[PDB]
């Protein structure tokens, strides 16, 4: 698994086209969504996670926590994102980490929001500038 | 080196505090730059780029310029991006790079800006959403 943690100003999101054929399903509220002040998880689901997906949603958990905490972000976004690496988990182990760390995050008690899986979107996004604003993690089994 | 490719409607930065010691000096117009309707090039120079700097700035030229050709950007922001990659070029081999490739997208007719390097910057950027408006390419000698 590979992420990139970005701390927001705020993020806000439409869904656009379907990438899949069969995306997750969304209610009309889903297509849009915005926080602010926002730690925002960039989360790209690897082949290797298939492995264990669990213990591989755990360090994802604790190391987004560890960094909000450090940041000082109540609120928390988990997108899904294609584009850290290039051997890819198929949908069913990427939409399987991605809700159990949407999950472990509720469960430390952040505000999480997320972003419905198998979609093109468009997005804006303002990153904050300090030292802590932009890290990449790198999670493997 | 690793290159994340982004078409945005905007893409606005401004340059906060070092993040060296002796960063890239810059006027007081240079802290603060706006692009429209732009290909934002994402790039994180790695140790192995040192090896070949103009090949690898060759390539990146090149697959950078296909990009917006292909998604009709005329315009080319070139921004250090120390997260794509654990193992990093030093700076001076990161700044010519980042030159020839500044240097090289001019000379094939586009529409370029850069980021000073050196700097915590804040950015914010409105992310596309079409198919091709996220890509992520590797680059080795």
């Amino acid at each position: 698994m590979r992420v990139l943690l970005i701390h927001a100003d705020y993020f806000e999101y439409e869904v656009k086209d379907k990438a899949l054929k069969n995306p997750e399903p969304i209610s009309e509220d889903m297509k849009r969504g915005r926080m602010e002040e926002v730690l925002v998880a960039f989360i790209s689901v690897e082949k290797v996670d298939e492995k264990n997906p669990e213990e591989v949603s755990l360090k994802a958990i604790e190391e987004i926590s560890k960094v909000a905490e450090q940041v000082k972000a109540e609120n928390v976004f988990v997108s899904p994102w294609a584009h850290l690496s290039s051997e890819l988990a198929k949908p069913s182990v990427a939409m399987d980490i991605l809700n159990r760390v949407y999950q472990g995050l509720k469960e430390r008690g952040f505000n999480v929001g997320k972003a419905p899986f198998g979609y093109y979107i468009a997005a804006k996004i303002s990153c904050k500038g300090h030292p802590l604003a932009e890290l990449s993690r790198t999670i493997v089994p």
